[PDB]
């Protein structure tokens, strides 16, 4: 037998970071989950028990709160990329390093119609995360995402024209809600290494503001004829805005709410043009996913 | 041996209502997770197998689904009270019915600074609950909630002054992070009925927002000395902006955040003064209840 | 205002202890998350911001570590006695100590049909739980509970004869699937202090492990006329082999399996005697609930 | 821009059967969820809003209950097969299906020393999976797996020998607690078809107990060097067992627990040879993976 692939580091290492502005007294929070996996000359740790090659995990741990402790943690495509790179430049025979970022919201509390100086809250479960590969000799690629946006319409969706056949019993329809968990992923194009993602550092807070705001838009605005349809929209739009991104990739769960046939009860009148009433579905749940790329 | 106590009923049952204004287009949508548990003369179905006196679990969820779609949904206070009531004068032997309500945020998106007719987000994991017990012969008591507001200040909390003794580590301080989930419970004057609940309906939405109001402009302005008298302001002032409520109960976590000593690496400065980076602790956690009244 | 109740603490505190058999090498280990809330003389704390009163949350943390350092773990119900009993005695002002443990399952491995000395499988979510209340004056009351006992059966259950009116559409039934999760509680007659809770050490565990057998006998071999019955006969056996039992608590959800009608394809027969696949439902469930006690 | 990849299904598809031997009257349960993913010629559904093209995600989760009708359901691995086929045979644009499969323990009871006819216990949530991939026009590819089996060991791991620099702040250990997850997945050779895979069917569930049994066996008998030696280990013997599979995979948390210093308290003792009583820690975790192929 022999390793064909094998990788190790930490996972779930929760970061929080403060900055304060002496002059304001404005201060701005920062917290994440961070996960670095390392790649490289390792074998013998698994072969031999020869843990000379191996950087403790409990060492990366370290390096991750140093490393926030002396640059900045934002953009996570940044921090990232020199967390990433630390670990190639650092040490000898480690030539790849895998580093996750999930950024958890904390958004400004408004009292009084004014925003405050020092108190936040967590509106909402939607992530900024991203995934930075730093390779040796081969560059840093990074793909951006936001997840668990989590959205709702009543109407102006649509779902007629499918295949039918044997297995088929579901009615087209011409009204529907639509209510889905978006995930979102855009793939950067590799970069040289450090200074150069340092170069584009202003395009990754704006990027992913586009990305928010154009499936926010698509999805509110489309008179979807599928989840497919509209989705497509969403990447192509995205692609359209930023030349830098590659691909643009989403996964959409379809979360539905099915009608409730009421007539059993005096007549009751709750489905089609009467319907009021509905009960959401826990599972199953349709999953719908593509990738867009350029011509 | 004896029945005691018994209540059997419905848990987990997921409702969505779309109201749909005809003259302006505008759909709103309201979605709840229920349970309802009744309680009367149903020993005999525990003790003799005697099916006759059980009103079915699905039944049950039937009647949630019906009640829905001839009643307002909003608010949850009225809803509850419907519902319970009901079961209490449709079947001469269920002399009480226990209903609690979930209520999840479905707000609507702004799309270009224009409110959209029909999309809605999902801003944050923040419930508005109801528990409605009705009672034949003793009326209507509600506790109104709000759960899961997750708020968290970088500065402006002390603690200091604690009793020390062979069992104390922990160091005063002067200058901490407070972060909290906070629950909150408010419990209305016993209501003689359904007329008396409709006719008090107007205070329902306006009682929640002002204790939504207080809880965030408290903790972000109090120069706290510990959660125990920040979550005591809190109370007092909800006490004294509604007359119909009798006593209001927090309970709240102190999710801690924890200096990082990194002195140990290049002497490197992270603790008092110095403190930028900080380790979140996902356990153990302080819980701080208090329960206030009228004098 | 005025303070009405009040408890804090500290939650979540997860342990860990091992026991090292110098003789036989073999080695036992306990792991368990503990809560341990007090009251007392503390108001001043919320209304006053007064200190002094507080016995620390980190300190309570640490007199967890020191007593399970101390004590042995085991028994649960005597590991909480003398955890809240500390409290009480060690601080003037405290007078009641609520404690809540939650045992995890790590069982010895067999390896080649051998008990392994030092190695160990979490074999499943079950959990043995107790509630200890350490109150001044009136002593020590114990609940002691199972939960998280996941169980199906897929025949000998029925459900028929119940109340039909204009909200019910479930038909009755001669077979069906039961499945459930159990949560079991037995109460303690309360004991004057730590001194009857230790004279009392062997019934502990014994009356855990009937609890436990009892409940799965009965669900294995009652043809079940209902959740209700069959609950009840479970309580009553308990409550008939353990004289100092003051009541039996269970709280079953009924987690429903759907039959599917396949006839749409190809008149597939699925229903009735002829089903074979089913749709288990995640939500919503029946919840039924109980407490038994002495005529 | 362009449809680089694209697939869509029903996830989340619970999914129980039930098996009833008329003679001996024992009956034998299986419960799964299944997620299935199709990927061909669908590209117009996202690019025209073409739904002709779109066999509904509804009508899949139709097809894996009349599957499940009309097949065994056991092993996995052949009615992921058997699934996974139907949709490439049935469809002519549909080139590849992907099924997923997740296998729910229910584990007949004995009661009194006898194995019960029709009643079962979920003995813990370890589960079995398959993924199986069916590509038209190359074969079947399955990867079988366990997942969440978690194990601890009090003694004999060690960990020592490994890089020591300015990052560096763990200490070298002769004796600590190791605890994991397991999660281990082998890759089976490609198959032509369902033929093949028929053709092996007693080399599935065989296999399964024996990646279980070398795991638990080694992780017990191992004095390990590190996880990444253990892990080795496992991954050799599995791989010297089924000459039919190409790889194994293992990933690996390395859950710690820490030791807690009581020796500010009376100078307790509590740390390296008088270590009993253990903080586990909830995150961070190390996370260890390997994939171990032939020579
Ligand atoms: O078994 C281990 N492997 C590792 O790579 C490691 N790093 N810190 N502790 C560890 N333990
Ligand atoms: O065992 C049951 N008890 C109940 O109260 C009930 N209601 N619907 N189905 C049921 N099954
Ligand atoms: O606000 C606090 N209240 C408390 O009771 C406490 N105990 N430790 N830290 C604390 N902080
Ligand atoms: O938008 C949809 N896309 C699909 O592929 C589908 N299948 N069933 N319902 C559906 N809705
Ligand atoms: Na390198
Ligand atoms: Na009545
Ligand atoms: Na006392
Ligand atoms: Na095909
Ligand atoms: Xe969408
Ligand atoms: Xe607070
Ligand atoms: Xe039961
Ligand atoms: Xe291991």
């Amino acid at each position: 037998s022999a390793v064909k692939a094998a990788r190790y580091g930490k996972d779930n290492v929760r970061v929080y970071k403060v900055h304060k502005d002496e002059k304001t007294g404005v201060q701005t929070v920062y917290e994440m989950t961070v996960c670095v996996l390392l790649e490289g000359e390792i074998e013998t740790s698994y072969t031999k028990a020869d843990n000379s090659v191996i950087v403790a995990t409990d060492s990366i741990k370290n390096t991750i709160y140093i490393t926030a402790k002396q640059n900045p943690v934002t953009p996570p495509e940044l921090f990232g990329s020199i967390l990433g790179t630390h670990f190639i430049e650092k040490y000898n025979h480690i030539h790849a390093a895998h580093v996750n970022i999930v950024c958890h919201r904390w958004t400004r509390m408004d009292i009084d119609g004014k925003p405050h100086p020092h108190s936040f809250i967590r509106d909402s479960e939607e992530k900024r995360n991203v995934q930075v590969d730093v390779v040796e000799g081969k560059g840093i690629d990074i793909k951006s995402s936001l997840s668990g946006l989590t959205v709702l319409k009543s109407t102006n969706s649509q779902f007629w024209g499918f295949l039918r056949d044997e297995y088929t019993t579901l009615k087209e329809t011409w009204d529907r809600i639509l209510s889905t968990d978006v995930d979102a992923t855009w793939q950067w194009k590799n970069f040289s290494g450090l200074q150069e993602v340092r170069s584009h550092v202003p395009k990754f807070d704006a990027t992913w503001a586009t990305a928010r705001e154009v499936t926010l838009k698509t999805f509110a605005e489309d008179n979807s004829a599928s989840v497919q349809a509209t989705m497509y929209k969403m990447a192509e739009q995205i692609l359209a805005r930023q030349q830098l991104i590659e691909t643009v990739e989403y996964s959409l769960p379809n979360k539905h709410y099915f009608e409730i046939d009421l007539s059993w009860h005096k007549g009751l009148q709750n489905t089609g043009k009467n319907a009021e009433v509905f009960a959401p579905q826990s599972d199953p749940n349709g999953l719908i996913k593509c990738t867009v790329g350029r011509s």
